[PDB]
């Protein structure tokens, strides 16, 4: 029993992390076979960071011009190629620690592990979710900068998210393993603003399954809905609108518990229309958003990897 | 910027975990060196557990008794011992995955990371805290025992904990490596019950200064007080009294933030006597105690390993 935010291990990724340097700038860079991946702004001045041509920056460097460091030997850089927002860094050798692995873009409301970097070296793992507006709200510091977001299924570590940003609100942006943002953010040190931030409603069902299956139940309402009517209040607390395709998702958890998927809907509209009464779910005196049902049907049955 | 439950890198441990079969129970081990360490438990059947006398249930072991699997290859056990609640197998091979490591007791109100594991294979990773009545609140399945608790400080490992028992109320209890029991917990199936769960102040205190470091500070009251005082209201709300070894802990937090410890001591007391009016202080609408001073300076200050 008992429910925690959960990251997968991370080990099978601390084995690719590798430090790139490039004139002034170092930040982390991701070692798979003989490909480093980084954020292309490591070719940047902080200057430059204001308005980057990154073709025209680009003309200025050759091969030798990154450094890229695992532990304390230096790799050979023996070609060089932009693709969207990241650097591809061809190097001598393969990595002998590379994993079987798999580049995915992953849907607003999916979720993944963290495993923040400062000059190559991994400093702790955490859990977040692709916020609806296409931001994370994760922990980075200046040097974190290409700290990699993945999800493990076995031995197969699905790479889906590269960090780049961190926006004036203290959110951040970045890409997938093939350089293309999630949302409409750039590589630019430019007023970019989020967009509502909207909560995760197929997931607050998920988790609140997942409260029924640990003993939390004194939210179980005695009411049902409907999904146009459970809708109307979503759209009046910023929450996504939940499609059938979610209650498929649910299934499985509804299964378990023996709470039709409406039944929960109307328990959360309850919560969203009273709140809490200084009650606490799980320990939380908010309804989390970022467990997917299959992530609780993983904790709760024990996958391993 | 941005604050999260951060666990270490778990590579070094996951190298580390075995499954341990004796009878009919599978369980996790930790190997290090040429020793695995697990729950004395494993012995049990489940009736045992109900008042088993552990000596008298070892008479019947031996070294083949227990199989040791590490992947797909087991382990050839040479001796084995029991300390306290812990099983000692001695075995052929040294694990060359072991890394520098040491034993460590902890303190209600510290934290650690804990690596759950199944059948001797990782699952995931959070963090916790011994809470002050030497319970945590963890994620623990059957299967799960022998799973371990640990801090990392470089290249080095601190197992602290490892996963013994569930009791009634769903939170659990578990042993040093020394297999002494955290509180007065036993490894028997039978009536226990926790002890008041106690709010750890000096990690509450950290985390307001956490928040201040990054830009939540609608909390900063325009009052002080006294450790006196302050601890007057602890009490009425179940704290843990705040000393002044505590105030010296948080010392470079107020430097950090230029507000005095007894400054933020108020202001927490403001949140207590008064609520947070549904507003919210690093993402959560609940006072968080499972992060140390050392915590927010390392997770703020980008500590590596
Ligand atoms: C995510 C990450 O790691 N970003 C990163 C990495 C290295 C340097 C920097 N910059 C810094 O400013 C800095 C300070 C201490 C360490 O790094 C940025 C940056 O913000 N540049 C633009 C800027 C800075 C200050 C005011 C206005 C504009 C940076 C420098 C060089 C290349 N890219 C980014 C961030
Ligand atoms: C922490 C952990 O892994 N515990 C564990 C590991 C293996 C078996 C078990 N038991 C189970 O009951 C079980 C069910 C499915 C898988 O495992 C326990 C146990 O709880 N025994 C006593 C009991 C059970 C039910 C009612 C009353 C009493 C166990 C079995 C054998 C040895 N130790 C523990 C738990």
């Amino acid at each position: 029993s008992g429910f925690r935010k959960m990251a997968f291990p991370s080990g099978k990724v601390e084995g690719c992390m590798v430090q790139v340097t490039c004139g002034t700038t170092t930040l982390n860079g991701l070692w798979l076979d003989d490909v480093v991946y980084c954020p292309r702004h490591v070719i940047c001045t902080s200057e430059d960071m204001l308005n980057p041509n990154y073709e025209d920056l680009l003309i200025r460097k050759s091969n030798h011009n990154f450094l890229v460091q695992a532990g304390n030997v230096q790799l050979r850089v023996i070609g060089h190629s932009m693709q969207n927002c990241v650097l591809k860094l061809k190097v001598d050798t393969a990595n002998p620690k590379t994993p079987k692995y798999k580049f995915v873009r992953i849907q607003p409301g999916q979720t993944f592990s963290v495993l923040a970097c400062y000059n190559g070296s991994p400093s702790g793992v955490y859990q977040c979710a692709m916020r609806p507006n296409f931001t994370i709200k994760g922990s980075f510091l200046n040097g974190s900068c290409g700290s990699v977001g993945f999800n493990i299924d076995y031995d197969c570590v699905s790479f889906c998210y590269m960090h780049h940003m961190e926006l004036p609100t203290g959110v951040h942006a970045g890409t997938d393993l093939e350089g293309n943002f999630y949302g409409p953010f750039v590589d630019r040190q430019t007023a970019q603003a989020a967009g509502t931030d909207t909560t995760i409603t197929v997931n607050v069902l998920a988790w609140l399954y997942a409260a029924v299956i640990n003993g939390d139940r004194w939210f179980l309402n005695r009411f049902t809905t409907t999904l146009n009517d459970f809708n109307l209040v979503a759209m009046k607390y910023n929450y996504e609108p939940l499609t059938q395709d979610h209650v498929d998702i649910l299934g499985p958890l509804s299964a378990q518990t023996g709470i039709a998927v409406l039944d929960m809907c109307a328990s959360l509209k309850e919560l969203l229309q009273n709140g809490m009464n200084g009650r606490t779910i799980l320990g939380s005196a908010l309804l989390e958003d970022e467990f997917t049902p299959f992530d609780v049907v993983r904790q709760c049955s024990g996958v391993t990897f």
